[PDB]
Formats: C-alpha cells, structure tokens, sequence
C-alpha cells in the first residue's frame, strides 16, 4: 500500500473514467494504471474492472475507497496533530453529532470544555450514528453525539443528561397552546415527526411518549430531520415536537409550548471508542463524565 | 365518458406504447386513438401525449388511470349484486386488509359472519390503510381490516379484540428463551420489525411497549412485512416479534415464545364508512359490534 | 352495462314514469325503453315493470338503483381530480435545498405557494447541487434551491431575492462591533466561513466581497455547513458570516452586526427543469417569477 | 507523506538509535536518515533531536507517534475488510422472491448460506419477476425465486425443487376428500388459483393441469397470492390448489389432500446474473447449485 495510490484509487471512482481522472491529477494515464496494478497486488485483489461504458469498482473496490478515504483522513488530521503538539497546543477534537443536540446542549458542552482546555480546537461533523462508529474506530474521530445509542462492544456511551420536549406549531397557533402543555392536549394535532429510519429514533420516542399517557399521536409524516419539519412549521404546513435545544432558539413565525411531564425528556448522550484513547479525548471524557 | 374509453385508457397506460396495446385489446392502433381522443374531449383534458419516446400520462392522467380502474371494478360487481338482490340473498361483502389479522384473526371473524349469514359470500384484498379509505369512499369496499387507523372524517374505526405477541425465533435458539418471556428478557436479542412506514405502525407499537417497559429494544433492521421477517427467522437470520394470529401457524424452523404482559397486546381493528350503509355492511356492523 | 343506460334509470326512477322521463332528459320515449330492456337483459335481472302508476322498482331495481347513483358520483368526482391535476391545483412538488435558504427565505416562499394553492403538498430535501441536478433531470425532484448554481442545458436558473450579510460573533465580543460593521471592520476577526465542497459556493462569494473591498481575510477554516459554523459560534470557538435568513433567527449566545455596503448580498436561486414541467410545478415557477419582481 | 517513512519511524523511535533500527529492519542507516529528514519537512517540525545517549522524542515526536501505529493499524484493516469482500466471506446478499417458494426452499438455502458465511447478511424483497429481471440486470438485487421465470438472455434459471399439489379445504370438509384425491374428484369444487400476476404462473399450472386431463374446473376466483387464497380457505369461503411447501405446514382450519393420478411436479427456480457475479452471489451460487 501506498499514499499516492489512495488518492489514484479516489481519483478513477469519483470520476468513473480514465480520461477524466487524467485532468483532475494533472498527469497521463499509463502511470495511473501501473500505480493502480500496484495498489491491487500490495493488496491481493481486483479493485477495478477496466470496461467499456466507463470503470467499475468490485466489490472489494467499494469497500475499500471507504477506507482509503479514512487513511487520507487519519494521516491529514496526524499532521496537524504533530504541528499542533510542536507549538504547545492540544491539538484537534474531531467531533461528530447527530440529532438536534448541535442546536444548544452540545454548544454548551463544547463551550465549558474550551474554557478549561484553552488550546483546543473542535471539528464538527455530522454523521449517522453508524459512521459515527466506523469513524471512532478508525480514528478520524474522538466523541460522537446523539440521543439513543445500541451498543457496540469497542464503544462506551455516556448519557450526560435529559432534555425536555417542546409542542412547536406556526405563529397563528400560539393562541391555542400556550406557554406549557400536556401530550393530552395534544390528541387532535398532526404532527411531522423526524428522522426516518433511525430506528429507534427521535420519532420513537416521541410516539413512544403519547403511547405510554394512552393516546395515538396523529403522525402526518415523518420528514429527514428537524430541519425539513422546522421549515414546514414556519411555512404553516406542520406542527412538530422538538427537544428543548430547538426551543431555546427563536425562529421567526414559530411557537413553542413546553411538554410537562415528569417522563417527558430525551437524553444527549456520547460514544467513544474505549480501547486507544488520545490525551485529547481522556481529558474530554473526563470533562462529560463530571458533567453527567 | 364510456367503459371502452376507460379500459382502453388502462391498456395504453399500462402497456406504454401503441403497437403493445393493440396487441392487448385485440385491436387495431386508430380505434384506440379514437377511444382516447372521445376520452380527453368528454373530460376536458390531455390524459396523454404520443412521442417518439412511446405514450407518456400526464399528471391528470396519472389522477384518471387510478379512478378508472375502481369504476370499472364497481361497475363489474353491479351484475351479480343486482343478480342477488332478485334472489332474496343477501350478496357479496368486499373486505380489504393490511397487516397481520390475514393470518387467523380475521379469517375467524369472517368464518363467524359467514356461518351466520349462509346467503353472504365474501371477497378479500390487500390494500394500504390509506387505499382503503380510498376505497371504502368509492364503495370497492364495505370494510377495511388492520389494527392502527388513523382517523378521518366520515369513517368509523371498531376496536374489537386484542392479540398477544410472540418472540419468534430460529429453532436452534429455542432453549434461550423457552416458550414464554417478558420484554425485558429481549434486551440484548436482535430484532426484525415491520412494516416500514405507515406511522404509527406495529413496529411502533413493538418499540413503544419496549420503552413503557424502560428498555431500548435493540433493532437491527425495519422489513417491508411480516412474511419477510417470517423466512428471514426460518432462514437463521432473524428474531422478531408478531402477533398470536402468525404464531398460530406452525412454521418450520421458527420457535415462538409468547410475551407476558398486560400491556403486551395488539387490537384488531375495522374501518367503514358510517354514512351510506348498504344492508350487507349494515349486518356484517351488527355482527362485529357484538363480537367487540 | 354503459353510462348511459345509468343516466336513463336514474331519470326513470325520479320522474316515476316514462313520459316524465323522457321531458327530463331531452330523448324520445322509444330509446329509453330499448336502453332499459337492454340494461335487463345484460344484468339478467327485471328493474322495473309497466304498469299503473307509471314505473316501479322491483327489489334488485333499487339495488341497482344505489350502485348506478355510485358509478355516477364517482365517475363525475374522478373528473373533477383529473382536471384539478391538470390545474396544479392538486400534487406533491419534491423540493431540495442546500445551504441557508432553508433558514427563512425558502420558508417564505414555500408558504405563499401553499397558502395559494391550498390542496397542494411539499417535501423537503437536503442536496448537494449535484445531487439536484441528478434529481431534476431524472424527474426525481421538480425543484432545488441554493445560492449559485453551476450552469445546465436543459436547467433553468432563476435570481429571486438578495440577502444582506451579516457578521457572527459570540455574546461576549458583542460590544466590539455593535450593530453595525464594514468589511474593513474585521480584517483582524478570525473567520469561520461556510461550506466547503458545492462550489461556487457562499463562502467563495464572502471571500470575493473582501477581495473587491481591497480588505485579505483572515480565515481561520471553512467548516462544512451554516450548522458547524454557527454551533461552534455559540460555542465561543469561532466567528462567522452568514445571510440575513440566519440572522433573523435568534441564537442564544450568538450575536449579529449587519455588514453595511450595497453590494454586500448574497442571491437566494432555484433551478427546475424547464421541458416537461408538470402542472404543480409550473404554479410554482408563476410564484418564483412574481417574487423575483418584488 | 509515505509508509515507507511511517515504518521506519516507529523503527528509529522503539530501538533507540539511527542504528539499531538498521539492524531489525535490515536496511542501512543513509537511507534511513534520507526519509526522517524527508519525513521531518513534509510534516513540518522536528520529531527526533541527535543528543549523546542517542536521539531522542520532541513533543511532536511522541504525537505522530501514535498517530503512526494507528495508520498502520487501519490501513492493515483496511486490507484484511477488502480481501473479506473479495473472498465474499464479507457482503450483503439482496433476494427477491415471487410467489410461494417464500415458504420452503427460499429460507432452507438462505439457512444453509448463512451457516456456512456467518458474517454475511441478507436483504429481502417481493418482486415481480420483470422488476426481478431489471434488478439483477442493473444490480440492485443478486439473486430471484419464483416458479416459472421467462428465459432472457444473461440470466441463469436453475431449478431447484420439484413439488406435488395438494387440495386444500376449511376443516369441516375434510372428511369428504381424505388425504388423496385425483383431479376428477375436483370437477363440481369452487376453486381459488393465485396468484394473478406474473403468467404465467402457479394459476396457469392449474388451469393447465385440468386442460391435460380433459376436465373443465370450477374457477370461482382468482387471487393476488397464496395468503388470501389461504385466508380465505380458513374462512371456510374457498377451497384451493396448493403446492407441497403449504400443505407441509401446520394450518388451523385447514386440511390438505394430495393430488395423486402422477406425473405432476411443479418447478420452483432460482434466477441471476450470469456475468460479473460478485464474491457474495458467487458464494450464494454454490448452494444454488447444490440444491438444483
């Protein structure tokens, strides 16, 4: 294996053709493809079938541009480390969320964390809670935030603390809600819930929550994220229940009310690979396990 | 608007092309031309447009094709339902259904109607639970089956008995469990649910029940429905959970163990339209309300 | 059994007898009597039998007489959905976004289309441009919204709004700027700028004003979306530029100055597919058009 | 940045000296002080300063240290998870199905796949046999079943099963037909064939079987698969033809009887790609073939 060859390999996928990956490294093809048939025997395997409507990947293709995005990533964010570690600094916590935690509970967090860590500086990316684990594994990054974890054995998770929910219709509803309410109340508004196919997700619990105080919530749809159902919300077209980080923002032409209820609450929780843990990350596990 | 012009609608729409749908109707390409041009002249809009690229539906005729294709099945039923009247019989009851009361729950109820009401016959066919309101407003049937309906307007929804739930697993893990559990035996196992989307749905129910219980269930992936759930535990690849109605039938290689909790249960449920009742609608009402 | 046979029991039925029922419907008696022998004799059945009164139905004529009212009243209403298709009254117009829009102009815009347009739907997507361009010539989105777009054939690109721009600060440098600020204001700010990849993208444009100001920029990284840039904002970890949209909302933690200049703006723009535009699109292209002279 | 200067440097940097690092890599010690002085202005500071004792970690140096092993160590996952794929011990196998070998053979060989590839996973979708066709074509599913499958050009039928035909009724009819009858003993019963769908198919087979014998049957429906045909059995409303993987399960409410008087077997298939099989399919064939 070898460096120049992971960026040949990313180069002849992303451009599916010969040709076009001869512009976009600035050199000729014939050199390409011996670095090519030299990634493929370092490896033991066919990673491309060099055909006729363009060039596809194999099987082992895929699965390993995945990867040799990661190394590009791991040795690029090393770099910096070693830079960083040089001039006095801590270096990079690369973070990765999830969910509506980045709206306010996870600012919060990261805030409390550079006050006492002063030379630290954070990456914020956003990824499923499965490349959240690829990527804890890997290295190319420390924390992963969301709500609901499922194990994984390499992995610990940490619930920090609970968050109430929200009703959160458009302006012209304010009216009919309040400023507080109970899932009750709640009965005959149609909701657009969030994520999709998370599953469990956010809109598990929330119909997991109306189901335990006995009522079937009525769902409208279930949009992307909190993002596409807050858009409705402001254009009229949808009510929604969020977590208290969406709530604690103002957003033009929608309302909230808060959900009382002692059971009413969703987590922020965290997972990092336990097993090689950087100093950087020990000193910031230490720091979100004094928070929980 | 006449019945040839519809079905020769549906044969142009369905074959997408002149040449196949002539070969369809037994009949010659200018015939149809006319058919769909008498079509688009009585209702005042361009159904479709005839390119080098084949026969492409507009938007209204996307709208159309769907409505044709219940009024023919309704015209069709005028026959033998007026052929029925004549003779003192009661006639035929059109029963949708979606989800699992096709197994055992409905099949009893429907035994039960017709050992009553010997001059009924019945029909049956699955429908989502929104093409069978659809369907009950266009009178294609009397009545829907599933168990979580959301409401609307002019339709009724009976509750009228409940099911238990049963882990299913291979049965080579039979010993893990035996032949019944709580929930909260199920933490660790790895489940297949069903169906995706329509929410609330059974995996809704299944996950809320979980969490009502103070577990996350652990899901590994949402299937399209119970039958593919079904052969992936046959095939070694899955647990899952399903109501009493699958559990009934002895499938090979599958291990059942019913769940024990109060709360551990699943309606069958009816919908119907609850203005203009037909005298068969009218009796089979009567005859769910008391089994209710 | 044909539609008109339907009609013609019907009109037998509610005018009671046959003269009647001719007058009703504008026919000679001769044919209405050879359509209802025809419907008996089709249906195997006897609907009505003349005798004193005029007509009357027998059971199964009744029965009939139910259903024919049903294949009628649907019939008229699979009509009034087809023509309300072909309108742009009725449908789902599959809508993406990238970027900042989202925050509040495309809102706006989408809830003038669906106040006007009242049976009409929307769904939302985050996408790339590229993804957006895939999306529309494959009929698999009818419209995408960012700020610039890369040029396409078959792609129509359409200018709608300007947005002012406006710097990002934590609270507690509020004080700093104030209310207001220059390009020349900041060239000592490390900027966090926004998103890295969709490119032409804001963030080139950002640069760009600071360019043509004659002002370097001190950019400290471009970070991959608003929601990075502005979390690590209320974080205490950077400073940022965004649109209007963003500034509109209140952040807690984060604090606004309005970058003055007229030239300071950023465009909101869709694209859309011009060739084979389905109805409910083409109602909200009338609604781009007629916002973009506003 | 290269691997070349990775290896040595954690060499340079657990042995002590210039050296000894020569001598459990076997190289020399000019080329390796070449790639630390390479290696050194590529990432931009010192890692190592030559005091008398021998050399020794900056600050950067203990940094990219560990950030070195970790590169090596994901990029020697990297490999082992590509050749995985490639062996096809490693990858999701995608089946479609069609009609009623979801009851048998379909979960019988995906059982004896997974056993013996215990890392692989299985999707599952109904599919018609065109939409089957189109997936295996552009990819997007590996592998089909069904009973009859029309002959196209790059796809390989195997058959794997043969099976007899039973009749099936509600339990209070058993007694009138036994555990055997012949097909004249069906001539005056209301038959339910299925499905309607991809012919031809299991309802042609059917209607075949009578046409051979000379006999005219009784076809009071046809409907969309076996489950309503099942249902409505169970319902005491129908009776039907099934195949042998049905009538073998244990159905409340149902009684099956062969159909003897020979020479009837009805085919079940198994389809794919027969080019560019990825290792996954690959794997699935070898059973595939086994069975037929």
């Amino acid at each position: 294996m070898e460096f120049r060859q992971l960026k040949y390999f990313i180069a002849v996928a992303e451009a599916g053709n010969m040709a076009a990956a001869a512009k976009r490294l600035h050199v000729s093809q014939p050199p390409i493809t011996r670095q090519m048939q030299a990634l493929e025997a370092d490896l033991g395997v066919v990673l491309l079938e060099r055909s006729h409507r363009g060039i596809e990947l194999t099987a082992a293709g895929h699965a390993f541009l995945e990867d040799a995005r990661r190394i590009l990533e791991l040795a690029g964010r090393s770099g910096d480390r070693s830079r960083a570690a040089a001039r006095g600094d801590v270096g990079e916590l690369s973070v990765a969320y999830f969910g509506t935690p980045i709206y306010r509970s996870l600012p919060l967090l990261l805030r409390a964390f550079l006050t006492s860590t002063p030379t630290a500086t954070v990456s914020l990316t956003h990824m499923t809670k499965d490349e959240q684990v690829e990527g804890l594994l890997a290295g190319t990054i420390h924390v992963g935030f969301s709500r609901f974890f499922p194990r994984h054995p390499g992995i610990e998770i940490v619930n920090i603390a609970q968050e109430d929910l929200y009703l959160a219709v458009h302006r012209s509803q304010s009216g009919k809600f309040g400023k507080t309410c109970k899932l009750a109340d709640l009965r005959a508004v149609e909701l657009t819930l969030f994520p999709r196919g998370g599953r469990p997700s956010f809109a598990d619990e929330v119909i997991g929550l109306f189901k335990h105080a006995g009522i079937e919530p009525r769902i409208a749809r279930v949009v992307e994220d909190a993002t596409a159902a807050l858009a409705l919300t402001m254009a009229g077209a949808a009510s929604s229940i969020v977590p208290a980080s969406v709530a604690a923002i103002r957003w033009p032409d929608i309302a909230f009310a808060r959900i009382v209820g002692t059971r009413v609450k969703v987590p922020i929780s965290c997972i990092f690979r336990k097993e090689k843990q950087p100093p950087i990350l020990a000193r910031f596990v230490e720091h979100v396990r004094r928070s929980a």
